[PDB]
Parts: structure tokens; C-alpha cells; sequence
């Protein structure tokens, strides 16, 4: 599956032609199957036929001062007239020779600039999550809009959705990483837009396979006219989804998520409006990583002022004042166990059971820090005390000395909702707390020292 | 002051165009620009609470109708009433502009190619002079400036494409009191403004509170507003009679503006004006990602040189030795030219012994933070001048304050010369001050004294 080199499927979809030109001569060299209906010419009529035997000399000479320019895709969105029939056109560089596409013509800022500035009064991720839903859909009309985020496993799950009243809503739907292969990520990080008009597409062969100079397979990562995979058209079959179209939102040069619209009705959409939101994921995913820097700067500063309020407090101050040691990690509970001393602050479990967890963590720990979500996978005694420390950040401060922290987290029941995965399905984490944060843990660790400092 | 004025209405609009405040949904005309009666054949006093109905044809009010419908009419602007009308909503009562309307298929396909230019770009000055160019070479202003905002709000012209014979405004710093608060605000709401001739006479609006409510019409979105009396005095001041500007911005904070100036009177068309409005956005979102990845980069290598430093501090017998001797140093942690860790122990270009322990008596009699820096060491400490060839900028680390176990860092005096345009050319010396710390290297330095202390604490 992830094997499966999607790239080059050595087909396209019906709606548009295909040809793979190679340069200076413009001397067609491959050609897609549909090149007759749409075209007129006959594929063997085009193949090997410079560019000229289809396209006018000062049509021509438009797309010869396009290749000069550094990126051909500075000029991508072309109007080529071939029955005076209009095509938009798309021009790409792939092994040297250009693929072109066309499509037809039917017969823009005004329609982002809304959502632009819609998006720069956000102020979590999710209000960006929603109103790039609607937005995208106002824009676009399709049956369905849900913005899909992407997970530290890849797996996607619909933070946002925009719909038909009468569909079914798939909100917060977690899928599996498997739903979108290794591929289709790398082609989505490569593809700001993708489109599939109609799903029962008949995909068109390119003719030849390979290109006649290179024997090399026509590579389509940047062909808007790409065939589907099948095993992906079998699912939009399943779903009645008959138009599809993605919308890649990228952060850090990776897929941070996508947009997918879906469609019952099969739907071509105007180049006109592939610039629009095309335009939008440059926006969102803007909009998405400067937000998401926002929130996690100011916690890691935030972390980093109570654990400065605790140092000029210093026991006296880290059970006591208010920025107390429990905030520097977000627990609920906290106890500092010093020899025989126990200072217990916020929901711990009974001193009899934090004494056998100190021994279990005298027998097993043998590092500074040690930290879990579910603690009842390793001390399966925590199960009596999941609902006060399912979750916890144990600090010793002194092995010999028997001086120890430990953090405490309550149980955070999760209930997935997945579509399958090895129809609805839930799935119910218990034992597990909310996960500490890597800033969170390496501030407990700093507290060791910051409490050896002061003697 | 300045900064208290209410530009944003001024009750008077360009002569130019014709403003008409309508109420909704009815389309009485509570509010007109006094010109209406020169350009329109329609005196001011003939549309007051009349319908609009009276002004437009009724084919072309069906269709403002369906424009009123939406969300936001700003999506069928320009409306072809032959004139070019603007509709957006602003104060209770709907705004309607009507300007004179004045082939142009190489106008956007150089738009688009300017695009394009633009996403092809990768650094932030590749990104000033190329939309400096493009939108001169679309406009045909005689000037073009590209004007970075300073943390202080201090002006820079950073990029500039202006005529053969005309003089370079390129690098002059300008005082941030050129720009007001609230005009910093307006061009942070409007996108782009245009004055098509700073000889215009004012065209008062009839009346000047709303009719209905005693309220002042808010011309913020106007793209006919009159200009306040000291923007335009200035325009006299240096000549230029027609003048547009496209905001950058970024963080909804005003990035800077790209600047227009025209010698000859210039009327911009609303298709030329949206066009560098949206290249404006183009190269706002662009400068946003050149400066979030250049400060990604930045940043990732710091953590890299940080985390080499912390495996060199694990794997020798002293830390001191770990952290100097090998390379990377603890100087490529903050950008140091310089470093001595306190006994004593130097690194590159410090100052010379008793001069780096005088340093340390004046940080322990006087600093009393656990991490401490100055771009200009000597105005806080006079005997710093000198050594301000070698440290003039300094980062104090107090790993331990009571016995006194200290990480300094030192850089260079770098003399700025920064070419002011006003308090004509006011060159001003600037000395005593390193290049700034940038923020990401004192938290390297912070980091590095809490991953030295927690390697200390492992012996
Ligand atoms: C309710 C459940 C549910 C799931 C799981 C789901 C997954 C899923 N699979 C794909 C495409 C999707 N899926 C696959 C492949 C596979 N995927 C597989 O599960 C297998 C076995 C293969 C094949 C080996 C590919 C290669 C692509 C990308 C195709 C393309 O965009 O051209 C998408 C993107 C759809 C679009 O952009 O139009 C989604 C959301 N959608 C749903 O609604
Ligand atoms: C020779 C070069 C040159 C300079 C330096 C210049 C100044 C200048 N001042 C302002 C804002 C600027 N400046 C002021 C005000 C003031 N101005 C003052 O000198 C004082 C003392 C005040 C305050 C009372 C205002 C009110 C505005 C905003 C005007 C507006 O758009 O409403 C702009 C941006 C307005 C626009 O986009 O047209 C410019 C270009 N224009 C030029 O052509």
C-alpha cells in the first residue's frame, strides 16, 4: 500500500487531456487516452507531432516566453483556444519534459479577502478550524467540508465540519493512520489542491507508458489530472462521495492536516475557484502554525515563571505560596516525601499507598525522573488510586536519602470515536491521565536542582 | 497629540469622488458628499432622507439589493452604476462611492506574474525589491518605497524603485512620530489609500452628524476620505501631488507600507487599485513565512548547539574544558565573540585579566539576576569603555550567585550610522553598543545554566 508508487499510475482523469512535451521542439511526446473526444485529433494523430499540429504560433509563442521564466508555474493558470473550444491550462516541469493539461473553460481576491481577515482575528486553532470550514464552503458549495487534523500517529480526526443538514456529521471521528498511506501524504505535501471531479471516473491511458526518449515512467506528482488509486475511488464509492477535493494545510514543510470536501453529486470546480482555496491553505496553515506557536510559547514561558516564583520561595514555599509545585507540571496532586516525612498538597493517594509506591519506585526507578500517563501498567497496584494518580512524575531527589517528589495526575477517560479500526466504533482509554507535556517534565527535572540549590 | 486624532472622520471627503450614506434596508440617502451637485446634476439638498432609488436606475438597484443580501458586500465591488461604485457597510447607515470609470490583458498577466516573483522569492529582501519593482511597474508611480516598521515604530526604507533622476530615500530611518497611532490603525484596517491629487479641495459631507442618530460618519473604510490637514501639508513640503499606498501586515500588526508617490496627478482604477491590494497580501503572507522559517532555523541550530554542548559537558572530566575547548563552543550558544567562565577561565576575544575581574566585581555588587545581558555594556557599567572594542555587549550568567560562579559572554562595539531623514539627512553616530541579543540566545544561555548545574549535580 505505502509500496505503491501513486506518482505515476500511468493514467489520467477523463475531464481533461494530458501531454508530456518535451523541450526546445515542443515535440509532443506522450499523450493521454481521451485526447480524440475532448480534443479531436486522434492520439496517434498527436503523438510525436510537434506542438504547433494543435496549438497557434502565437499561442505558442506565449508558452515559449513561459519557459524562459525560472518556474514555468509563475504562468499556471494558461488559456490556450484550440470550434472555437477554450481550455485552462496547467504547465509543470516533470523528468524534462513539460506536462501540460487542459481543462475546460467555463464562459478573484474579493472572495478570499473575507476569510483573510476572518482568519487574523482567530484566536485558538479550532476557531481557524471553523471558519476555514465554512469559508471553504461558501466558496466552493460542496455537500461537505471537514477540516481533518493530523496526530503524533498520523491518524486523522475531523476537528472541524461544515455540512448538508441532512448528512451525518463525522465530527471529531478519529481514522487510522493506514486511511491515508505514506504516498498520499508526500503527494499532499507536495500539492497545495487535489481534485477528483467525479468518482466514477474512466481513467484515460497515456499513451506510451513511458516517455519515448528516457523509457522513464511519466512522473504526475504535480499533474492535477492524476488518476486516483483505486483502493481510495472503492472508498469515495462506499461513502456515495462523487466529487472530491483536498485542501493540504502544511506546517514545518509537512502535513499538518487537510480540508476535504466532498460531494454527492459529481462536481467540476472552476480554476477561478482553485485559486481561491488553493490561496486559503496558504492562509490557514499561516494562520495554524503562528497560533499553535502562540499557545505553546506562552505555556513554555509560563512553566518557566512559576518555577522562577518557586525558587525565590525557597519545603516552605513549594507546598505553601501561591505558584505552589503542583503548577509548575499542571497536577492535580503532589506529595514531597522526605526520609519519614510526607507533605501531601492538592488529591494524593493515602500515605499508605504513597509509601508502597515510594518503595516500588526505590526497587524499579533509577533515574532522576520518571514519568507515565498510566501509572497502573507498571505498578498495577495504582488501579485502586487511578481516579487520584493514574497519572505521575515521580523526582528523586536522593536515593540515599530517601527524598522524593511525586506529582500526581486523576484518570482522564477517553472515548474515541473511530470509523473502524484494528461503521462507528468506540474505543474507551481508562487508567490513562492527561499526557504531560515534554516542557512539563523537563521543568520537574529542573526542580531537583533549583531544590538542591537551596541547602 | 498626534496620536489623539480622529482621522478616521473627518465629516469631508475627496472631490474626486461622491460619498452617499444611505440607510437600511430602506436606501434613503441620510448623508451626501456637497459635490454631488457638479458631477451628478444633483443639488445636496435634492438627496436628503430621499430614497436612492431617485439617483440609480432601478435595473442597477435590483442588483444592489442581491449585493445587500450577503454577508459582506465588499464581494461585488466595483459595481458598474458610467460609473465605479464601492459599497461596505460602516456605522449603521451603508456606504455607496462613486467615482468617474476610466485591452489591460497584460496588466494581469504581469499581476500574476508578480505573484509568482513574489512566492519565488527567499529572503525578505528579495521579497522588498521585487514588490517595489512589480508595483511600479504596474502602477507607474514615479516612486516606489518598501518601508519596514522598527520595534519602535521608527520608519526604514527598505527597498525603492523610483525614477532616473529622482533622489534615494533608500535606508533613511524616519521617527515613528511620521505615523500616528490611529493612522497606524486605519492602514492596519484599510489595505490600500490613495490620494489621486494632494491639491484637492475638501468635499464636505451634508450633514456632518448622521441625520438620524447624532452620530459622526465613520469614513474608516471610505476610500474617498479626506486626508488630515498635516499629511497633506507634508505632501506639499516634498512635491509629490498623488500618492497610494498598500499595507503589510503581519500578526494583524502593521508590517510596514509600500509607498506611492507621483510627481503628475494620478487617478488609480479600482481593477489596478484591488490588484495592489492583492499583492499586498501576497507579500504580507510571503514575509510571514521567510521570517517564521528563517527564525525556525535559527533557533533548531541553537538547540543543536546546545545539545552538543551538554553531551561535551557529559563526556569530560571537567565541563569547563567540554564547553571551551571543543567546537562547537559555548560560543556559538548566544553568537559570543567572547567568553570567560568564572577562578577564571577565556575563551576568543575577552577582555584582558582585571578587566574581566573588575567585570565580575561590578556583576556581583550590582547584578542581581540569575541571567542578565546589554547590547551596551558601558552605559551601565562606565569602565567597560575601556574594553568596549571587545565586549561591549555582554550576556552575565549566574550559575551561582553566593560563590560567585558566573558565564560571561562578550561581543564587539559595532558602530551604526543610521541616516535619519528627520529628528533632510540627519546622520546620527552610534557607538558603545554591540549588535543586539537576539531572545533565542539568552535562552540558550539560560538553558546552559540549568543543564550545567544539572551535570554538576550528576558528579
Ligand atoms: C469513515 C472512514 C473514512 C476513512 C478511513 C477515510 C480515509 C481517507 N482516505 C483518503 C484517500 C486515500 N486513500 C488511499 C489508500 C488507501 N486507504 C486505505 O485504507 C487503503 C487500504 C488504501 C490502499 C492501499 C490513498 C492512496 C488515498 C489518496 C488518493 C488521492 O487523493 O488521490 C482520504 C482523503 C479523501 C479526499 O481527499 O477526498 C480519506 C479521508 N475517509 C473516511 O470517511
Ligand atoms: C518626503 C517623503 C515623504 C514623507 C516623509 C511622507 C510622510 C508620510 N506620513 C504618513 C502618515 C501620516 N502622518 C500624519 C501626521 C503627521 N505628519 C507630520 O509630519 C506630523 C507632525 C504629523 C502629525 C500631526 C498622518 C495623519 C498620517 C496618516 C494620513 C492618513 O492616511 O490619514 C504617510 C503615509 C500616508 C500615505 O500612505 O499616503 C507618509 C507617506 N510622505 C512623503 O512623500
Amino acid at each position: 500500500c505505502d509500496k505503491e508508487p501513486i506518482h505515476i499510475p500511468g493514467f489520467v482523469q477523463p475531464h481533461g487531456v494530458l501531454l508530456a512535451i518535451k523541450e526546445p521542439e515542443l515535440t509532443i511526446l506522450q499523450v493521454s487516452n481521451n485526447t480524440y473526444n475532448c480534443l479531436g485529433f486522434h492520439p496517434e494523430e498527436l503523438l510525436n507531432q510537434p506542438l504547433r499540429k494543435l496549438l497557434e504560433s502565437e499561442q505558442i509563442d506565449f508558452l515559449n516566453d513561459c519557459l524562459t521564466q525560472e518556474d514555468i508555474q509563475i504562468v499556471n493558470p494558461v488559456e490556450f483556444t484550440i470550434e472555437p473550444i477554450i481550455f485552462d491550462g496547467i504547465i509543470h516541469r516533470s523528468n524534462g519534459v513539460v506536462i501540460l493539461e487542459l481543462e475546460p473553460a467555463i464562459l478573484f481576491y474579493h472572495l478570499v479577502k473575507l476569510a483573510i481577515g476572518k482568519l487574523q482575528s482567530t484566536k485558538t486553532v479550532t476557531e481557524i478550524s471553523q471558519i476555514i470550514v465554512t469559508e471553504v464552503r461558501r466558496i466552493t458549495g460542496f455537500d461537505r467540508v471537514m477540516f481533518y487534523r493530523f496526530d503524533r500517529d498520523w491518524n486523522g480526526i475531523v476537528i472541524a465540519e461544515d455540512k448538508q443538514e441532512h448528512l451525518p456529521s463525522y465530527l471529531d471521528l478519529h481514522y487510522p493512520a493506514s486511511d491515508i498511506p505514506t504516498p498520499a501524504r508526500k503527494l499532499y505535501s507536495q500539492n497545495w489542491l487535489r481534485l477528483i471531479p467525479d468518482a466514477d471516473y474512466q481513467a484515460a491511458a497515456i499513451v506510451p507508458t513511458n516517455n519515448p526518449l528516457t523509457d522513464e515512467p511519466l512522473d504526475l506528482s504535480g499533474s492535477v489530472l492524476r488518476s486516483v488509486s483505486p483502493c481510495h475511488i472503492e472508498y469515495l464509492h462506499n461513502m456515495g462521495v462523487k466529487a472530491s477535493m483536498s485542501i493540504s494545510i502544511i506546517k514545518n514543510n509537512k502535513l499538518w492536516g487537510l480540508i476535504a470536501c466532498h460531494h454527492q453529486t459529481p462536481k467540476y470546480v472552476p480554476y477561478e475557484i482553485r485559486h481561491a482555496c488553493e490561496f486559503l491553505g496558504q492562509v490557514t496553515s499561516l494562520e495554524i502554525a503562528t497560533k499553535e506557536d502562540n499557545e505553546d510559547s506562552e505555556s513554555k514561558i509560563e512553566i518557566k515563571s512559576v518555577l522562577a516564583k518557586l525558587v525565590e520561595y525557597m519545603i516552605d514555599g513549594l507546598i505553601n505560596k501561591q505558584p505552589n509545585i503542583l503548577n509548575l507540571v499542571n497536577a492535580q496532586g503532589a506529595a514531597i516525601c522526605f526520609n519519614k516525612e510526607l507533605y501531601l498538597l492538592g488529591n494524593t493517594p493515602e500515605k499508605q499507598d504513597i509509601q508502597n509506591l515510594l518503595l516500588w519506585i526505590h526497587n524499579n526507578i533509577d533515574e532522576d525522573i520518571f514519568y507515565t500517563d498510566s501509572l497502573s501498567q507498571v505498578y498495577p497496584e495504582a488501579e485502586k488510586f487511578k481516579d487520584v494518580a493514574s497519572g505521575l512524575i515521580a523526582l528523586s531527589i536522593s536515593k540515599t536519602q530517601n527524598k522524593y517528589v511525586l506529582w500526581f495526575r486523576p484518570e482522564e477517560v477517553q472515548t474515541v470515536n473511530w470509523g473502524g479500526n484494528p461503521e462507528l466504533w468506540k474505543e474507551i482509554v481508562r487508567l490513562k491521565s492527561l499526557p504531560w507535556k515534554s516542557y512539563e517534565v523537563n521543568a520537574a527535572a529542573e526542580l531537583r536542582g533549583a531544590i538542591i540549590t537551596v541547602v
